[PDB]
């Protein structure tokens, strides 16, 4: 019908024409009124494509309803699932220069296709092969190209009094109490060369040892009492991953003989022994070592708050900084090229966590909004040693506390099986190419609001390029034709005939 | 006289703890009048799960217990020290204790004259109570807000057909704490004289007893056969010919019918003058 001088579309069912009326075909002037966006939203749009059956009508959509909430990516391999999120983050920027994109990239793809783009970062998570090399940072205004990237490590500082406990489980007797007095004590050891020790407020120090040797084995009560009641003398450096294992065994091989004067016996020394075994095998290794700084360095400032600056200054590595201050970078790369298949749900569980707290207090005041992109999720949104939901409580606090705060989600897969039912409930719009199985067809059905069955009866024979989308932010169900992104991302992942033939 | 007690497993004074533990349990040392704080859990469970019987003609604390007891001591521990769990809890203790051995039924009969209010014949300062549950974690939601009403079951009891006054619940999202004895308030409600407004989107995730105990149902579009069906199977009065509209039903429209309406009615509803906040969010203006 018309409303002004135009016309507009409306869609509900319960009317029908009357007898004798005449049957008319559509033309490229009411399909391009059928699916087309309002008014209000029209200067706020971004063009993905081109419709399929017809070719004579391209596709928009706003930004504010397509990104305000979270959106779901799905398809299998080798079907164009890699070039809509770049042509997608891409279009952003070209649009909304002051934007923010954090994109986790585990396969080493999505930094040729920004070349030509200002306030563009790229971290790759690891150490240099080589190590008497030159990295060269780039300065405010200049295109990205490629040559220009950054390393970085993990202290382990920022995993917290509860991170560590997680990642060691203390499984028995007297593993924990210890666990917890050494944590809650780290903060008076000295170090030097290659031992460790404890200074008084006045001159004197004692030495602890990690294998239960009798020298100086009296005072242990009265030089332990003090360091557990908050007496003996502070420090200003963080000492390295190992102090912990020497302080758990001091803490639980130690006893009382009837004659006055303590004795560190060797019987509870068996019962902590196989903790201080695993911490140390946790660090002669070549993965674990290559990601995380078991080392030791930096500054401690006194005032009981030495375990939140961490977390506060991790966070602001990665994900930004609070509004008002200076951020340098708007879009940043974080590669993952060499990380195990075993530390990945751990460690990128983690940050996540460390996210959702500091969202919760910079608050609707401090915060700015953020765009967050996640490449298959289904290997770190579900810990494998987490078997009960009681222990899945990350995604369904960030997507709220983002929902409140400003921070948006992007998931792409391929297998929408191998992930939880209340992960793909949370979305608000749904962008799916061809799926081959019938049981990661099935996961999508069960959980999707704004569709039908005519539109998913033709998912299994989509080609290549093309996709099938519905959600709050279409009037009715499109079958839509994507246009190719230039420049596009990498694929060289491995080719034997050439290996073969050189 | 005095003895202090140990979350660990320590070898000072452990001959003289069953002398002083036997008498806790035959109620024949002190008392006293002041709630305590909630990690004090840990230690009298440590206490009563690693004692053993020493040959020396005392007593011993023992490390094959400490085993078995461990995972329970875990949990309370790292939840006394979340940060999102003591901003809506209080875990301190310091108010009054009462005698009698009646401390229970005294301390969860005053937080229910705060939220649902009081019984007949009383003065009340509120005729309308608007809960606000905004800082609460969506992972801690289930707990807390079925314990509400499973409190506000265990006193229409004992206050009866007589004392007690009618009220209106309004529930809105139900799906995420509704779901033996978890559903009481929706089966014992109309003796008790309580009514149920409940508001939700996925009704296949209730039970079909709950959308059994309604009478009239207002329905808006909906789009899902697995809710559909639901609906059908829980549904008593109404037909088949109305079925089909609700998936062609666009904004404001709806479907009602039940003992109210003689004849199902398709009705357009008018608009709330002030209405609900229901803001949204941009995104474009913070930065253009
Ligand atoms: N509109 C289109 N028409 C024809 N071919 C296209 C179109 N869009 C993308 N392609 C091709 O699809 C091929 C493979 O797409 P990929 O980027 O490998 O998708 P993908 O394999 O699902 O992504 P991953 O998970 O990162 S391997 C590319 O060689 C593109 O040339």
């Amino acid at each position: 019908k018309r409303e002004l001088n135009g016309y507009v579309f409306i869609s509900e069912d319960w009317r029908l024409p009357a007898l004798g009326s005449s049957a008319v075909p559509l033309t490229s002037d009411f399909l391009n009124i059928i699916y087309s966006i309002d008014k209000e939203e029209l200067p706020k749009a971004v063009e993905l494509g081109v419709d399929s059956r017809t070719k004579t009508v391209k596709i928009f959509a706003s930004v504010d309803k397509l990104l305000s909430r979270h959106l779901a990516v799905l398809g299998s391999t080798g079907y164009g699932k890699s070039n809509f999120n770049a042509l997608l983050t891409r279009k952003v920027s070209e649009k909304y220069p002051n934007s923010r994109i954090v994109i986790f990239d585990i396969n080493g793809e999505y930094a040729q296709a920004f070349t030509g783009i200002p306030n563009v970062k790229h971290t790759i998570l690891g150490e240099s092969p080589n190590v008497d090399s030159l990295e060269k940072k780039q300065q405010k205004g200049e295109l990205y190209s490629e040559e220009y990237y950054c390393y970085k490590k993990i202290p382990y500082q920022a995993l917290g009094f509860a991170g560590l406990i997680k990642l060691l489980r203390p499984s028995d007797k007297t593993q924990l109490p210890a666990l917890r007095n050494a944590l809650s004590a780290i903060n008076r050891t000295h170090f030097k060369s290659r031992n460790i020790y404890l200074e008084k407020d006045d001159g004197e120090t004692f030495l602890l040892y990690d294998d239960c040797r009798d020298t100086n084995q009296s005072k242990l009560a009265e030089w332990l009492d003090l360091l557990r009641r908050r007496r003996l003398k502070r420090t200003n450096v963080w000492p390295p991953f190992k102090s912990l294992a020497t302080l758990v065994a001091e803490f639980g091989c130690v006893a009382a003989d009837r004659s006055n004067g303590s004795k560190r016996d060797a019987f509870g020394f068996s019962n902590v022994l196989p903790l201080v075994k695993i911490i140390q095998q946790l660090a002669e290794d070549i993965r674990f070592k290559s990601i995380v700084n078991l080392n030791g360095g930096g500054e401690l400032a006194d005032g009981g708050t030495h375990w939140d600056k961490a977390m506060s200054d991790e966070v602001d590595y990665f994900f930004g900084k609070e509004k008002g201050q200076e951020n340098d970078w708007n879009v940043h790369i974080v590669n993952m090229k060499n990380l195990a298949q075993d530390h990945a749900p751990m460690l990128l569980s983690a940050l996540l966590e460390m996210f959702a707290e500091i969202l919760f207090r910079r608050g609707q005041e401090r915060s700015y909004p953020t765009v967050l992109l996640l490449e298959e999720a289904h290997h770190y949104l579900r810990d494998p040693y987490a078997e009960i939901d009681s222990q899945i409580k990350a995604y369904e606090r960030l997507a709220k506390e983002g929902r409140k705060f400003k921070c948006s989600l992007i998931v792409s897969t391929q297998r929408p099986s191998e992930l939880s039912p209340t992960v793909l409930a949370m979305c608000s719009n749904w962008f799916s190419l061809r799926l081959t199985n019938e049981r990661d067809l099935q996961a999508l059905r069960y959980a999707m609001e704004s569709g039908n069955e005519q539109i998913l009866k033709q998912i299994s024979g989509l080609p290549r390029g093309d996709a099938v989308a519905f959600g709050s932010a279409f009037n009715l169900p499109v079958r839509i034709s994507i246009n190719q992104a230039r420049p596009g991302p990498k694929s060289s992942d491995a080719v034997f005939s050439e290996e073969w033939a050189n």
